């Protein structure tokens, strides 16, 4: 259950390059569900920092659920596209929040 794009603690963010066949909001919510709860789903190009185009955005709640999705999501073969996953700017530190 989500409505826009707002990440939580320092440690969890991954985005999708090469998005296969029509892959829209409904697919991303259930095919990326099987290791825990997700806070952002949208297939738009972000118009403020001009990042990579016709591409996809997902986010989770804690740094342990990112390490399992990089192994089962690097390599997904479906027709004439491959899935290729990238994490957005890593950081491991203790902030007062």
């Amino acid at each position: 259950g989500s409505h826009m794009q707002k990440e939580g603690p320092e440690g969890a963010n991954l985005f999708i390059y090469h998005l296969p066949q029509e892959f829209g909001d409904q697919d991303i919510l259930q095919m990326f569900m099987p290791f825990g709860n997700v806070i952002s789903a949208k297939v738009f190009i972000d118009k403020q920092t001009n990042l990579s185009k016709c591409f996809g955005f997902v986010s989770y709640d804690n740094p342990v659920s990112a390490q399992a999705a990089i192994q089962a999501m690097n390599g997904f073969q479906i027709g004439m596209k491959r899935l290729k996953v990238q994490l957005k700017r890593s950081k491991n530190d203790s902030k007062p929040y």
